[PDB]
């Protein structure tokens, strides 16, 4: 049999690190729409992130405000986690992520690291 560790650490209470880890995969609901993203919130935590509108389809993106509406639920994976004590930003990315299964599609996560590309 595969010998190792399964879990140690059952049941979590609410701490100020309640979002998800890094590059982490959730199903959250659209509770924001704006025509430069959209804001989903996510399952068990305290804050919500956004979804700019060039993540939140991989395809050209001219009216964010007709791909989503608030109710609808999706799967988003985390881009960029920052959290100050002046102010916490999260950015969540939709483009990178399945809508069937929710399953990643972006394990690199490259693109979403500005870098340079032609046209």
């Amino acid at each position: 049999g595969s010998s190792g560790s399964s879990g140690m650490n059952s049941g979590r209470p609410e701490t100020m690190e309640n979002l998800p880890a890094l590059y982490t995969i959730f199903q959250g609901e659209v509770a924001m729409v704006t025509d430069y993203g959209a804001f989903i919130k996510i399952p068990g935590c305290r804050k919500q992130g956004l979804v700019h509108r060039t993540h939140m389809s991989s395809c050209r993106v001219d009216k964010p405000s007709e791909i989503v509406d608030v109710g609808d639920k999706v799967w988003v994976k985390l881009i960029g986690r920052e959290m100050k004590n002046d102010r916490i930003k999260v950015s969540l990315s939709m483009k990178v992520v399945n809508q069937g299964t929710g399953k990643d599609l972006d394990p690199n996560n490259v693109i979403i690291e500005s870098g340079p590309s032609s046209g």
